[PDB]
């Protein structure tokens, strides 16, 4: 019933972790290990349900994070054969709400995920065989259903006994209309102890005044709908509705539109647990001050010995507005297929009821090349799908179409701790999945970068790295310089896409990697979507020119190579570099090569300038940095550290079909050293490749941050590089280590930037690990959807 369970992440239902990874800094986010698969489309707002059955992640407010169970949001099962049994399929509340309810025994079945499909298989409690498959229609190359705020729960019931069974399936849900908005928007921005800017989120959690629920009963479908009176027009953030529907004709429908989710639940349970019915209630009286309201329905049916029945239950949520900074209003993409009124949940659920079997067939179809691939291990097939989860839960935005953005604009947060979008350094490896599966979204992201590059905001703001607790005294830099390459596309407390370079940790006006990243991403996106989108190319080309001139100014001595200096000036933003670095120098060489290739196609005059620079810079890079076994960190520090990601530029150059930026034998020697040192002499290869070690496997400084962390996404980029250079076995072994760390130690569906050798993590729900797709791309040959 679970298709290809070996290519799925599995855990017994409600089975926890003895010692899961924990956050390395106490100021940062750690909700604990009970993340399950997120439900809902990209930019739809999403909800997540744990492997214990709890609906515990609430991302209905775009870009905002709420973790916590609403126990009344739950499926419950009744069975009568010889005995009678009924259970709610989550954890017993720790506070004694719903005290009359019984909660399904832990460990009596399996939870399985291959995103966007998940299954609960209950076994050992009911006589019947029961599977709930939960999915949303996440569909590569589909810019419609992939945006939808719907979840399908497909239930399969089989009777293996020779005794007839009566079953009832209940869905209850609390009405949270109006909860998911910020009552303190555009709040004072603090500097956290780590130096990141943060704002205050005060949601209207538990504020249900005016909320009301109604039964839905037509010839085609029945269920309930959750609303609020009055519903303004236009809607504000938080305004909308929920609906859940089943088809008619499957059994006997009981509807109770209004019950009390903070009470003991006995009005429901007294019926349900006894015969599988509910008291009939259609009562749309709006909730009083201080009162919570929930709905429920149940479908009762018989199952003859050997019979098998399916019941599609769909859940939709229409919350059309995403407000960022006060007054900054966007509509969600899915409104392009209904409307912007916030009155369409039944329409979306009805669509889901009609199309769910098509959607499921389509998911099977796009996963089939991955699952059948002869040269990929099962653990990899699983991780390739599962790492996609972040496109839904990473505060994802997908706005309504316009003329200049015909499928909408798109953005994933860097993470929850670092609350800004599509960080350019991070997406250099993080964006490979988006490129492969939603190239139109990928291109919209890069166009947003291109539009921002010529913009400026000269306003001085505090730089977190230097902040010492006194605003008046604190070092400040201009928010953005004209033609500098922004770090990110803004934040959910300000203005995504339009107000860029939000992070204040460093002055990214000074970064020596961003410009080269920009160019490489533009050329990659053009190249890998077939080399025919001349519109994209011509739109980005002025920004390519601006970016390369921006970065050239940091070539102080005129050898052709930009020089690192000052505070950390690249993606390793705790790590000071001095002079030409392997890292930035290499990205620059690849970027020049990219601009030359693209500029030649577009017939642009700057190509000759770039060729001149490249002719000086490429030989000089090797001449300054080759030490005999690897490339030195940088020309100025005198460090002997082997930086794992030193030849990122050579990975990219070869990926883009461009000329090698270094001699190919030196590339392979360096790569061999990195593997043998950063990986095999770091705690014996137990965690993956550390970012920087001495040739003897020791830290240069034992008090360092970045050098001694294993970055998931860097590892996956390194694995792709290994594979590309013919070190196939190495590649699989490195990638395998990192996948096992994530999936075994309680980081599933919140993959972090970093793990340590001390069982800690940094920055859960991170953008970079989607770089697993880069390994898929280099190794997939012909396949991939
Ligand atoms: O983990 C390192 C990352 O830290 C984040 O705070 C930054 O925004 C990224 O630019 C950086 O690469
Ligand atoms: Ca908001």
């Amino acid at each position: 019933v679970i298709e290809f369970a070996n290519c799925a992440w599995t855990r017994a239902i409600g089975q926890g972790w003895e010692t899961p990874y924990r956050v390395r800094y106490a100021s940062n986010l750690d909700d604990g290990p009970w993340y399950g698969m997120p439900l809902g489309g990209f930019g739809a707002g999403c909800i997540g349900r744990s492997s214990a059955g709890d609906f515990n992640l609430w991302h209905v407010d775009g870009g905002e994070h709420i973790f916590g169970t609403l126990p009344a949001c739950q499926f419950s099962l009744f069975e009568q054969g010889e005995q009678t049994q009924a259970y709610a399929l989550g954890s017993a509340p720790k506070d004694g709400r719903l005290s009359s309810w019984q909660w399904y025994p832990a460990g009596k079945g399996t939870y399985a995920v291959r995103y966007p499909r998940s299954w609960f298989v209950y076994e050992g409690v009911f006589r019947a065989q029961i599977t709930c498959e939960q999915f949303s229609p996440i569909l590569p190359h589909n810019y419609q259903e992939t945006s939808y705020p719907v979840a399908v729960f497909l239930w399969t019931f089989s009777n293996p006994t020779d005794q007839s069974l009566t079953l009832s399936l209940m869905l209850s849900w609390q009405n949270t209309v109006g909860w998911f908005c910020n009552t303190t928007p555009s709040s004072a921005i603090a500097i956290r102890d780590d130096g990141s800017p943060v704002y205050t989120y005060t949601p209207r959690w538990g504020q249900s005044d005016g909320n009301f629920n109604e039964l839905i009963q037509t010839e085609s479908f029945q269920g309930w709908r959750l609303r609020r009176m009055p519903h303004p027009n236009p809607p504000q953030e938080g305004d909308g509705e929920w609906a859940a529907l089943i088809p008619t004709g499957l059994g006997e429908f009981f509807g109770c539109s209004r019950w009390q989710p903070e009470g003991d639940g006995a009005h429901l349970w007294q019926s349900f647990s006894v015969d599988g019915s509910l008291p009939f209630v259609n009562d749309p009286t709006p909730a009083a001050a201080g009162e919570q309201v929930a709905a429920a329905f149940a479908l009762r049916f018989s199952l003859a010995p050997g019979e098998r029945k399916q019941i599609p239950v769909v859940l939709a949520w229409d919350f059309p507005v995403t407000e960022f900074g006060k007054g900054v209003i966007y509509y969600r993409r899915y409104t392009d297929f209904c409307d912007r009124h916030g009155t369409n949940a039944v329409t979306l659920a009805a669509q889901a009821l009609a199309a769910y079997a098509t959607w499921q067939e389509q998911i099977r179809t796009w996963q089939a090349p991955i699952l059948s691939h002869p040269d990929w291990p099962d653990w990899f097939k699983m991780a390739l799908c599962n790492e996609l989860y972040v496109l839904s839960s990473g505060g994802s935005l997908w706005s309504a179409a316009s003329d200049r953005d015909p499928v909408g604009q798109f953005a994933v947060l860097e993470c929850l701790d670092y609350r800004w979008y599509e960080s350019l350094d991070v997406r250099l490896y993080g964006s490979f999945a988006l490129l492969q599966l939603w190239p139109e979204l990928e291109k919209s992201v890069m166009r947003a970068f291109a539009r921002a590059i010529p913009t400026a905001d000269p306003t001085l703001r505090i730089i977190g790295y230097f902040y010492r607790g006194d605003p008046e005294t604190a070092y400040k830099a201009p928010r953005k310089l004209a033609n500098a390459v922004p770090h990110d596309l803004g934040a959910p407390n300000e203005h995504p896409w339009e107000k860029t370079n939000y992070t204040a940790y460093q002055d990214c006006n000074l970064w020596k990697d961003l410009a080269s990243d920009f160019v490489l991403l533009v050329y990659r996106d053009f190249l890998f979507t077939g080399g025919t989108d001349l519109n994209f190319a011509r739109e980005c080309w002025p920004a390519v020119v601006a970016a390369l001139d921006h970065l050239k100014q940091f070539d102080q001595d005129g050898d052709g190579l930009p020089e690192n200096g000052g505070a950390p000036d690249q993606t390793y933003d705790d790590w000071k570099l001095q002079g030409v670095s392997a890292y930035c120098g290499g990205l620059w060489l690849a970027a020049l090569e990219a601009a030359i290739a693209l500029g030649t196609l577009l017939q642009q005059p700057q190509v000759e300038i770039y060729r001149q620079w490249l002719s000086q810079a490429r030989p000089r890079y090797h001449q300054l940095l080759w030490n005999g076994e690897y490339y030195r960190l940088d020309t100025g520090s005198g460090s002997d550290v082997i930086m794992a990601d030193q030849l990122c530029g050579q990975f990219y150059a070869q990926l883009l079909g461009l000329v090698d930026i270094v001699p190919p034998d030196c590339c392979d020697r360096a790569l061999r050293k990195i593997y043998d040192t950063c990986f095999l002499k770091f705690h014996n290869g137990q965690f993956g490749a550390a970012n920087g070690l001495l040739p003897n496997g020791q830290p240069e400084n034992p008090h360092a941050t970045h050098p001694l962390e294993v970055w998931t996404g860097i590892n996956f980029g390194l694995a792709a590089f290994l594979w590309q250079r013919g070190m196939i076995d190495e590649a699989w072994r490195l990638a395998e280590v990192v996948v096992r760390q994530i999936y075994e130690n309680g980081l599933q569906f919140r993959t972090p930037e970093a793990i340590t050798a001390n069982g800690t993590f940094r920055a859960c729900m991170y953008l970079r690990p989607m770089a697993i797709w880069a390994l898929a791309l280099v190794s997939g040959g012909s396949r991939l959807p």
